[PDB]
């Protein structure tokens, strides 16, 4: 039967006009997570109750539900059961949910969780927050300017998976359609050729840049920036610029500046103007370099969104403790991006640094912006402390090490 | 008739077993270029000149001989006439050429002169050596460490131009075809959807590749990484990454390390053992960042090379010198990767940086290195002396500004 225990206090988050209503004491559901989501969770669980308990006193709880995937559902469920379905009902229902790092079944077992959750949720939004902590040793001079929300298209675009292998009957089939029927002259080896499709609608790039300016007034964001490379791939990478401008203008009430492509939105509870911009995707690349304080909110498509998250978080130093979340229409899943590491599994070893972000972002997204930023101001004086895991600790000279759990607690200090 | 006159004194460099036979008194087309061509081109022409005449003591010389493409082909050869047919039977002929930047026929004129010189002449490899150079301001902390040759696929990937406008009876006909007749269940919103295609074939992944390893021998470089998102697009990146090594190990004997992928081949003229290694193209942007003296040689596709480039040359400073050039079978075309400037033309103001720097990947095209050396060792004495132009003088604190053509004259005097 169900082996989940709904509490007894807590209500769930609603879904009204496009909003979320959360009440004081929400219920949200957590994944615990294979291997060293052991150690990493409950860290999270307890950073994220003290920012509760500080920023509102007393005034608002968590009531966390654990659910279950990965090893511990076998061990609860079954044998097979790897993403059981209640689980799926669950993060439904509960609107938002927090995971730990999910062991895939290898060999003859279910294709990375992962995938299968953000599929049948339709979680078609990755978004990657970065930014700067004061203290992270960092390759790049002046990594401080950089604080960008990534907002990356993640149901289309190349990475769609729609390609056939070179000399198969379909990848031949396929050239021989395109060459003869669609008059196709472009393609220079047709033979020993292997295919890919690059697929991009109107609805799937209207739905994305939405979101992402829904954020930019909802966060009170300056600038929400198009990036694409519709210099040469118009069809696709140009026509989603175009439809990302069109909406701005058509929902967002977006006024053209001097008559160039910038839009200009204005915040209707700041009285901010959001600036709605575009760069190409190799010169963008540049630009985070250059101008890192120049950007803000990114929009993008699926590779573009892929690559420009990883250069990122490399540059301000967090690969190790990068946020991430997948939302969809109905649902939003946060995760630690970092993988299980069995062999740390248990040590209390290592960084619970990308989970906890990762809560921040839940907590923000929840509207609790107060509680959100304790998180951050925490992870900041720790980092800058330099009491810190092992990790940064190997990194850092005149580092204090401390354990997963006492990097928690030492969060929890500089709140 | 041919307003081209062949130098009296010199011979033209032969190409005889996949090897270029260049005699001590080459014949070397040049193409001057439009807008600040005319300031850059003089400064790169006596800058090679005395680092031939230094590194040879007279015995070896070019005779350069200009040939036309541009606005001036106009006012030697007619009116319509940008692309003389003769300018690229010569650039075939005498095998390697340098170009100064190029003035497209806008409006109602053939577009971008550079794409009819790559397309015609099938220089499927776009070569992109990227190095730091001593004083220059960069953004990141240790720039040095980075010193890569980006071997870029030129002819293929999404980049060819494949796509069909979303809603237009041709992208509704491929659509229907890969629904139907290839059974696509993958394409989320069918209605409203561009269409594009990434083509990816043997011989065009093999062919970069042997020249990527040819060049790694003939320069006695480290390694050769294959750079691909094969993980996401394996029947072409993948595929790419695939044939790469296969092409190694039976090309060029590579030997398996520990069974692992990666290979090692050995240069027949210093016994160096040249790894062959590959990363994705996410991660590989975080390692340019992290452990750039980790790479050498880079072969990957056109999209990749193309972010590569661009990242590399802001890690190091040198957007507005970047040195280029487009390689085929039959020829070889370096260029000035800037703009033409009209402004600045006849000022005697830009930066010849990145023509000159071209003229070293030509020099050291043809052999000579020793004179290659020099043009290395005065750019970097002449950066590192702060005696610079406008574009490096304003960004240098207690810089001697220079022209266009004493900046030539510096490299020269730390040669």
């Amino acid at each position: 039967e169900s082996k989940v225990v709904v509490p007894a206090q807590g209500k769930k988050i609603t879904l009204q006009n496009g909003k979320l209503n959360v009440p004081e004491n929400p219920i949200i559901p957590y994944i615990e997570g294979d291997g060293i989501g052991v150690d990493v969770t409950p860290a999270m669980l307890k950073v994220v109750d003290a920012a509760v308990e500080k920023a509102y006193k007393g005034e608002r709880k968590i009531s966390w539900m654990e659910i279950y995937t990965g090893e511990k559902s076998t061990q609860v469920y079954g044998q097979d059961v790897w993403l059981p379905a209640e689980t799926l009902d669950l993060i439904r229902e509960y609107r938002v949910a927090i995971k730990g790092p999910l062991t895939t079944p290898v060999g003859g077992g279910i294709r990375s969780l992962n995938v299968a959750l953000r599929q049948e949720l339709d979680l078609y939004i990755c978004l990657r927050p970065v930014r700067y902590y004061q203290g992270t040793p960092s390759p790049v001079k002046h990594p401080e300017l950089t604080d960008m929300v990534i907002f990356r298209e993640n149901s289309e675009d190349i990475y769609a998976g729609i390609e056939w292998k070179a000399d198969s009957a379909d990848a031949e089939k396929v050239i021989k359609f395109l060459r003869e029927e669609m008059g196709v002259k472009k393609i220079r080896f047709p033979e020993h050729c292997g295919i890919g499709i690059k697929p991009c609608s109107e609805e799937g790039t209207k739905r994305l840049v939405r979101a992402a300016i829904e954020y930019a007034i909802a966060n009170d964001r300056d600038s929400v920036t198009l990036v694409h490379k519709g210099n040469i791939m118009k069809f696709t990478e140009g026509a989603f610029k175009d439809w990302g401008y069109q909406l701005a203008r058509e929902e967002f009430g977006g006024e053209l500046i001097d008559g160039g492509p910038w839009l200009k939105v204005k915040n209707p509870n700041t009285g901010k103007e959001i600036v709605i911009k575009d760069v190409i995707a190799d010169a963008f690349l540049q630009q985070i370099l250059l101008r890192p304080a120049e950007y803000d909110v990114i929009a993008c498509m699926n590779l573009n969104g892929d690559y420009i998250s990883d250069a990122l978080a490399a540059q301000v130093g967090g690969i190790g403790i990068a946020p991430g979340a997948n939302i969809g229409d109905e649902c939003a899943l946060f995760e630690a991006t970092h993988g299980t590491a069995p062999k740390y599994a248990g040590q209390d070893k290592v960084n619970p640094g990308s989970i906890i972000l990762s809560a921040e972002m839940m907590l923000r997204h929840m509207g609790w912006t107060e509680a959100a930023d304790l998180i951050v101001k925490g992870m900041e004086g720790a980092i800058n402390a330099k009491t810190v895991t092992y990790d940064f600790e190997r990194l850092m000279d005149g580092a204090k090490l401390l354990k997963c759990s006492e990097f928690g607690d030492a969060i929890i200090e500089n709140m």
